[PDB]
């Protein structure tokens, strides 16, 4: 099965998922000098006040904080998007070292980690149908740098001991994802894909320019998770990022000058 090892990592994925070599794969390097300011892009609307978190899950490649997406409780609209996209989950990608971990890069710079807030287009009725459409998902990507702690991340960090291994879940109610946002909503946007198998080309990526700061202790706790299940040999959950893919025939647009 796929993973992030030498024998099953990103360079192998194309054998089971040939779309790995497709025309709109993610992540990509964001060349800030060639990204085009698009003055017709709208401000993003992030409406998370009624968000209902439910659970946190170690799925063997990351941990997902899951939300009730059975109503328009936490939605992303505006920006490059047409219509309303509902928050279903968030997760992170991170490194073994502070110098790597992000999936997107900025002028080839790698951040320590990257947060993905995943939303699906309500016109398709549910997530499974949405991922079969070219405009099915909107993923808000936020870079993490190591410095001062992010207070709003700590509740996540503190529950990780209860989901150390693959397949473990825990209740995770009343978590406010607003506490994970930077001050500015300036962004880059481009059409792309899931960054994990099945690598479906269904994502409008919205990557924020401003990183959030997390502490060394916070990201160290991410690195204590396991890819393996309980009672299997311990494999630390680190370097669960796909490297940048060819931009091909795409333009990255900026919401800001
Ligand atoms: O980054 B990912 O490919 O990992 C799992 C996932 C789920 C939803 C959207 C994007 C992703
Ligand atoms: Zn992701």
């Amino acid at each position: 099965h796929w993973g992030y090892g030498k024998h099953n990592g990103p360079e192998h994925w194309h054998k089971d998922f040939p779309i790995a070599k497709g025309e709109r794969q993610s992540p990509v390097d964001i060349d800030t000098h060639t990204a085009k300011y698009d003055p017709s892009l709208k401000p993003l609307s992030v409406s998370y006040d009624q968000a209902t978190s439910l659970r946190i899950l170690n799925n063997g490649h990351a941990f997902n904080v899951e939300f009730d997406d059975s109503q328009d409780k936490a939605v992303l609209k505006g920006g490059p998007l047409d219509g309303t996209y509902r928050l279903i989950q968030f997760h992170f990608h991170w490194g073994s070292l502070d110098g790597q971990g992000s999936e997107h890069t900025v002028d080839k710079k790698k951040y320590a980690a990257e947060l993905h807030l995943v939303h699906w287009n309500t016109k398709y009725g549910d997530f499974g149908k949405a991922v079969q459409q070219p405009d099915g998902l909107a993923v808000l990507g936020i870079f993490l740098k190591v410095g001062s702690a992010k207070p709003g991340l700590q509740k996540v960090v503190d529950v990780l001991d209860s989901i150390k291994t693959k397949g473990k879940s825990a209740d995770f109610t009343n978590f406010d994802p607003r506490g994970l946002l930077p001050e500015s909503l300036d962004y880059w946007t481009y059409p792309g894909s899931l960054t994990t198998p099945p690598l479906l080309e269904c994502v409008t990526w919205i990557v924020l320019k401003e990183p959030i700061s997390v502490s060394s202790e916070q990201v160290l706790k991410f690195r204590k998770l396991n890819f393996n299940g309980e009672g299997e040999p311990e494999e630390l959950m680190v370097d669960n990022w796909r490297p940048a893919q060819p931009l091909k025939n795409r333009q990255i647009k900026a919401s800001f000058k």
